[PDB]
């Protein structure tokens, strides 16, 4: 009895896509790559890798096309302003958590020292964490600063450990916050309700607050 229709996992696994993408625009390519060892590592063998050399030619006849004037799709195009209806769901909790998010840039804090995020399964050190951020319960404030820190660590983790962090840190985020946050978000009014917000506000939390 984990989720639904990965409604609430997709709250916690946009904002980390989402931020994932702007430090590695790898893993959002399919969001479920489960292999970053994709890559060719090692170079004991460059006899079959010199190009220009064999059959290519220097090219030295009209080839100087860089493109190169300065500020080339570095900050010329800026968007981040859609906010589409009938979903909301890269929008809604996506402006809601930058908000808060990159209001400080990386929002440092103590809860560093307690996490010890760590290249090990870090089930202890994951259940933890959320252990802290669960002494008060989860609500709308509470969810949309949840996801701040956990995709402001995954990108401090994979960079000092590996990529591969990220899908364990986000795994054991994702598994342990769909735990307790499966009724606490379903008593939002719904998944669709709150992740549409077009409701927010079903009746598990507008009719059951001390006789109503």
């Amino acid at each position: 009895g984990h989720s639904m229709s990965q409604s609430n996992r997709e709250l916690v696994v946009d904002f980390l896509s989402y931020k994932l993408s702007q430090k590695g625009y790898s893993w959002s390519q399919f969001s479920d790559v489960e292999e970053n060892r994709t890559e060719a590592p090692e170079g004991t063998e460059s006899e079959m890798e010199t190009p220009s050399a064999i059959n290519g030619n220097p090219s030295w006849h009209l080839a100087d096309s860089p493109a190169v004037n300065g500020a080339t799709g570095h900050s010329s195009s800026l968007d981040a302003r859609e906010v589409i209806p009938m979903a909301a769901v890269k929008q809604a909790l996506r402006e809601a958590g930058d908000e808060f998010e990159l209001r400080y840039r990386r929002a440092f804090s103590d809860l560093t020292s307690q996490l010890h995020i760590t290249p090990g399964t870090a089930y202890q050190s994951f259940e933890q964490v959320v252990n802290e951020l669960f002494r008060d319960g989860v609500n709308w404030g509470r969810i949309v600063a949840f996801f701040s820190f956990g995709g402001a660590l995954c990108v401090e983790s994979v960079d000092k450990e590996m990529q591969v962090l990220v899908s364990r840190i986000a795994a054991w985020m994702a598994t342990y916050l769909n735990d307790h946050l499966e009724p606490w978000i379903q008593e939002n009014g719904g998944w669709d309700t709150f992740v549409e917000l077009y409701g927010n506000n079903a009746a598990a939390e507008s009719r059951k607050g001390q006789e109503r």
